[PDB]
């Protein structure tokens, strides 16, 4: 009874998708779970990093077990395909 808000722009779609997640903290297994389409992807996640000349950067994360990074108090994600 406690959540993010999770958001994810998926393989190119200019709107996003955004839906609400229980748990203070969300992993990369969590997130993979809401993704609708089966393949290889690749996951990058708005985060603020003060070593990047405006602000933000999209890191990526591979572990299903990592704590994902959050945003404006969102959870916002990139989800890519690999061609
Ligand atoms: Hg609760
Ligand atoms: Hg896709």
């Amino acid at each position: 009874c406690d959540s993010i808000v999770v958001a994810y722009y998926f393989c190119g779609e200019p709107i996003p998708y955004e839906t609400l997640v229980r748990g203070r903290a969300v992993t990369l297994g969590q997130f993979k779970e809401l993704l609708t389409k089966k393949g290889s992807y690749r996951y990058y996640f708005k985060k603020v990093s003060d070593e990047f000349d405006c602000g933000v950067v999209f890191e990526e994360v591979r572990e299903d077990e990592a704590i994902l990074p959050v945003f404006e108090e969102k959870i916002i994600g990139k989800v890519e395909k690999v061609d």
